């Protein structure tokens, strides 16, 4: 009866053995497979920056003054320099000029424009610039325009050149520019505002081509009177759609965490403002400095501060991170100051206000993989039914015999 | 006898691979809602303002502080400037002076900075917050507040997006005009101006002079960060404890609670920051006995306080980058507005930024990689197939 | 009897699936991340910005070196485009004075050895875990910066340095002084000036060479910098399964460039870089200048082809979080100042303070393991292969 027994037994096994699968096959589990490694010919990310101050003061018109005054905290609600002016003789004195309305008769005003024209320039502020050992100029930075105003980006790939590589690790194979923010072109802060500012120096985002900077959010600082060196490593996340995972596949063209919020946030504007902030997509009406003031500002501060239930984006399928590592020497040294104030025709002082140099690049592990994979397929599956058929198929012969 | 190796040969190996109890340890790196906003530490790095400390306070803390030598007199080797060093010569006029009860924790409570006086502005996701909104904690800087310590039972405060707008921001003034003469080095005393932070689960309590990041006045510092949560197998698997003077197991809380049995043991009292109900140091007994003993083990012990892995730990991952403040076009207003001089901003204002990043949450949980009931199945069809040719053999005799 | 050649053909079908498994040598990669004990403190390597203190320059360096230093020009004059304080010029004009000269022998580690800044002039003070360190306890080592050193370089055979517990208690302590007065006049563009005031710091493993001017961190005078790290071990596995390559004495991506780099420069400059490891002849101040500066500087800026090294299998990174705080205060200028013999605003310009230390969670490694070894195959056929052991013995 032993015989029969084990034959007994073997039919028993291949009944909770194969059981025991395919429940857990329609549990969709998954692997995160992780790799660290010095990846070749790694592809350089974009990289955004902005001013901190978004209107330089000697650009600002008497029809500017007119109609953003009051956006700017350097009118009150009745087009006059406001009591409470906390400005240098010299500035109070020119503005108390341009706010002059005399016989004034104004002309249509634009935002957008308004950013377009009196936004810091490029051409002004980059001093120096080197890619890789190559000298990189003003017309190698992309205009794009944010909440804080018009911004540049280094590498955005939207020109159809050819790519930019990295390959070895270290300040060499990455991006240095030398810039002037030029405080003595900040605008005179007299209150608090969405579009002023207590600080001095720029935001940097440094983010994949196919994505959108949201740099008034997610960006880092850089100050001025430093050289900051930025060494960052690529990270590629990786994730599984439903049954497995929670993310969606690809306004915009590729999906993203960021494209996703400014699209909501664009529409959520147009919904309660019946215009959009002249940095967001769309053929929306551009929103009025009123508009700004009144509805724009506190209506997209509610969804970046409050907010937890209308603009909530799902993850996306690819995301590519940027793990940053940043440190800082003094620029200038008492030694090199009156080359570079000689240099630029500045003061010592100056330089010292106003210079700073940048460098981003890559460390040796440059590439870092974190991917959901399927944990157990179907041919996996079968290929467990199957090999245990295979001793059924056997503890049945040797009783056969 | 040729079945019956293989059976219990291939059988054996996946036997002594459960035996072996391994693990596998399951990564994953997303982005959560609804994420828990941690709790922040913040000290001062001066740990008593100067127009605080009284001439009682001097008499018995004195040589402590370095601001007086082992017969109460102004140090011969001062470097203050001439108004400070009249202020003190004054104050260390003992004759006809009485002493009167001291301790060190009046001491830091009543002399330490004042939360109300260093924070100028205070938001957390568009909500303005206040210094209510701070719980004081004493550290070894002395006393220090903690943002969102959630032992109010206040509702959770809780971030949703990545970016700056779904954190916290403070503006704060150190007030460098308060900081204490350095006449020396003491263990009390430092270098440094500024302010040292923490972040930390609300169920850690801090470290803050040994685990603390720095944050410099003159900037506003942007700190972004991503919780990473990580969970241990105990033996046998691993090597964790699973969760006294505290609730929850922390390596801080048995650092800390290791550290002043430590003290008690060989300085028969505790440093005012420590918890329990030993008497507190005196002034002489931290200069003597206490704070040689906490160097000690925070810098030479090897045996004494070594803790064992937490089954459960909360880690912040953390960006830090900084911008100048205030730009020349801003101080102007921040100096009427706070009624100071330009020149005080630049020296003593700060600004902090601590908020989340899009990938805001990651997992790093150890899993049991061969359980019993996995072994059950590779095995059960062998197991079998030789149970049954083993009452076969004794069939056969 | 025909049930014989079907065991043989079902053995047959769990062999071939099984090895061709074999075949991909598929891996995994196990993550962990915890409190290490006994921990060993890695190397830090660290170089004044400044690569020659201008009181150490002589008649005969600036004879030799004047050009490369930009401070003559092709025709040993002082250049019209100077941008020099008077005091400072007038001192040059003096050196530069090179009527009568009869120029010696030159060299451009001697210079480096002889006038690069002096650790037992920056280190006003060093602790590590409560003990007090010393200059002697910094060994020196030439890199593109010049004169470096490294503490903890473990070449003295002296016993392990090790850290046990979190925080800065358990780790490093500088206090420097960069010595700006000491700093060789700006007055152009060249690879060994900068613009810039401070020091490069890199932390990493003792068996690992410092490649501090392309893979260093900088720390600013006036504050004092907080260096918060995690040793991170990576271990990869060589072919079939992996690209890594096995074991300058430790094979290192590092040692791999500094050796390529040598080779380069020797091959098309006939010299080497004075930090460079090998017995060829040191470069004259006018190769450097005309050869080999160039050539370096190709290698590390746009070379794709010629210094491509292969991953280690052993690698050990150093996570790190940096903070910092304003030194001095106010209230502590004074006595720094008088301690010292230096003025407010010298030690505001120039003193530093440099804290490396490890966190809690200490350690991580990453380690690729071999998915599917010999052993755990026959595993999966064992049994197949067992139930033909026994039709095998119905059949003789
Ligand atoms: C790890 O420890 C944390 C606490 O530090 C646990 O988080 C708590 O979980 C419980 C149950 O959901 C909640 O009631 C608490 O509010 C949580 N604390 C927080 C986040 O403030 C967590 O559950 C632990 N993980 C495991 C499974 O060990
Ligand atoms: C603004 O700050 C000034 C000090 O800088 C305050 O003024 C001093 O005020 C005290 C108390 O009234 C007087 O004893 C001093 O004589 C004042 N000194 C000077 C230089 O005037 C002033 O009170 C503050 N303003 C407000 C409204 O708080
Ligand atoms: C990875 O390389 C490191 C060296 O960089 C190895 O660490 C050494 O291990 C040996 C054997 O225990 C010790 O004698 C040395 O003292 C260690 N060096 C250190 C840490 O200073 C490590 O063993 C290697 N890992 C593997 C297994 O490849
Ligand atoms: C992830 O997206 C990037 C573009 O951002 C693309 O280059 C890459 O192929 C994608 N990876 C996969 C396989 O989804
Ligand atoms: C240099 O700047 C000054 C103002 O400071 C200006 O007057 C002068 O024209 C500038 N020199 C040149 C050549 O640009
Ligand atoms: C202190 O420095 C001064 C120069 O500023 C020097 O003359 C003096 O000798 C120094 N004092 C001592 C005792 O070293
Ligand atoms: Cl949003
Ligand atoms: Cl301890
Ligand atoms: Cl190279």
């Amino acid at each position: 009866v032993v015989w029969a027994l084990c034959f007994m037994g073997s039919l028993a096994l291949l009944a909770l053995v194969c059981t025991n699968r395919i429940q857990y096959y329609f549990l969709y589990p998954h692997v995160t497979k992780l790799d660290e490694v010095a990846a070749t010919r790694l592809t350089f990310p974009a990289v955004t920056f902005c001013n901190l101050n978004e209107f330089r003061f000697s650009r600002v018109t008497k029809n500017d003054l007119y109609h953003a005054g009051e956006l700017l905290a350097l009118l009150n609600n009745r087009y006059e320099i406001p009591d409470t002016q906390t400005a240098d003789e010299k500035q109070l004195e020119i503005l108390q000029d341009k706010a002059n309305f005399r016989n004034f008769k104004p002309k249509p005003f634009n935002m957008l424009e308004f950013y377009d024209r009196a936004g810091h320039d490029i051409r002004e502020m980059l001093l120096s610039c080197f890619f890789r050992g190559e000298q990189c100029s003003p017309e190698d930075f992309k205009v794009v325009f944010t909440r804080y105003g018009k911004c540049y980006t280094f590498n955005a790939g939207q020109d159809g050149k050819p790519r930019l590589i990295t390959m070895k690790g270290g300040t060499g194979n990455g991006l240095e520019i030398m810039l002037d923010i030029q405080q003595d072109e900040y605008l005179p802060v007299w209150g608090e505002t969405d579009e002023t500012s207590f600080e001095a120096g720029i935001k940097v985002q440094i983010h994949s081509q196919d994505e959108p900077p949201l740099i008034d959010q997610l960006g880092f600082g850089v100050a001025p009177g430093f050289q900051t060196f930025v060494s960052c490593q690529e990270q590629r996340l990786i994730y599984l759609p439903p049954p497995w995972g929670d993310c969606k596949a690809t306004f915009y063209d590729t999906y993203s965490i960021t494209a996703c919020r400014i699209d909501c946030e664009t529409r959520y504007l147009v919904e309660n403002c019946n215009c959009r902030m002249v940095h967001m997509p769309g053929d929306a009406p551009y929103c009025t400095p009123e508009q700004y003031k009144e509805c724009a500002d506190p209506a997209l501060d509610f969804l970046v501060e409050k907010d937890n239930e209308y603009c909530v984006c799902e993850m996306p399928c690819n995301v590519t991170r940027y793990g940053k590592e940043l440190s800082m020497v003094k620029i200038p040294s008492k030694a090199s100051a009156k080359y570079l104030a000689k240099k630029y025709n500045k003061s010592e002082q100056y330089i010292g206000e106003n210079i700073l140099v940048l460098d981003i690049f890559f460390e040796a592990l440059n590439y870092e993989t974190i991917e959901q994979k399927k944990a157990y397929e179907v041919a996996g599956l079968l290929g467990d039914i199957g090999g245990q058929m295979g001793l059924f198929i056997g503890a049945s012969i040797l009783t056969v015999l």
